[PDB]
């Protein structure tokens, strides 16, 4: 069920069990939280989910940091979607926030970044990928309200422990599929392919 936002444990990053999981670890992006909440854990292995916060002192604890990913393919390219949960999106807003960036690769072996798509109010798209947004192969993402949205940045960011959709318990996947996050939507549940279509760079 729903538990207190600050009581959801950080899911430790496991060793990658296969090449899908190792690749998502390798391309884990950096996030520069300019304003608003830090990323928090949204789900635990029993399928309890975050109750969020009613619309930053309650969502600034760096020890709660977490990032999610799901991998797949679309239209001949390889996609790794990285997603963050924030307990609220309140520029002065609503309970819960789900944001995601898609790192597009030509294929999972060559693993050349061909484009980046960042969620915003649709998707901002950097295609061909602007190298000033990459630290090596590490995309530099911002989280900022001017609603809080993702964007690309040249500023260095921070990283979080990654738990992948492919590494979660079934209870956690079921909870992410079924839970009402209100104005926010999990972008890597059964809508994953639909979101990749919207993120696609043409
Ligand atoms: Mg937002």
């Amino acid at each position: 069920a729903v538990i207190n936002h600050d009581a959801v444990p950080v899911w430790p990053q496991p060793e990658p069990a296969d090449a899908t999981q190792a690749l998502a670890v390798r391309f884990k992006p950096q996030l520069d939280v300019v304003n608003g909440c830090q990323p928090y854990p949204a789900v635990d292995p029993q399928g309890n989910t975050s109750g969020g916060l009613k619309p930053a002192a309650a969502c600034r604890d760096m020890s709660k940091a977490q990032v999610y990913s799901r991998s797949g393919t679309y239209n001949g390219y390889y996609a790794i979607m990285y997603s963050w949960y924030m307990p609220k999106d309140s520029p002065s807003g609503h309970r819960h926030d789900w944001e995601n960036v898609v790192v597009w690769l030509d294929n999972a072996a060559s693993a050349n970044i061909v484009a980046l798509s960042a969620s915003a109010h649709g998707y901002k798209k950097s295609f061909p990928a602007d190298k000033s947004y990459l630290d090596g192969i590490t995309a530099k993402i911002s989280y900022k309200s001017t609603d809080h949205e993702l964007g690309f940045t040249t500023s260095a960011g921070k990283q979080q422990p990654l738990i992948q959709w492919e590494q979660m318990t079934q209870a956690a996947r079921d909870a992410l599929e079924s839970t009402d996050f209100g104005n926010a939507n999990v972008p890597f549940k059964s809508n994953f392919q639909d979101k990749l279509v919207k993120a696609f760079f043409q």
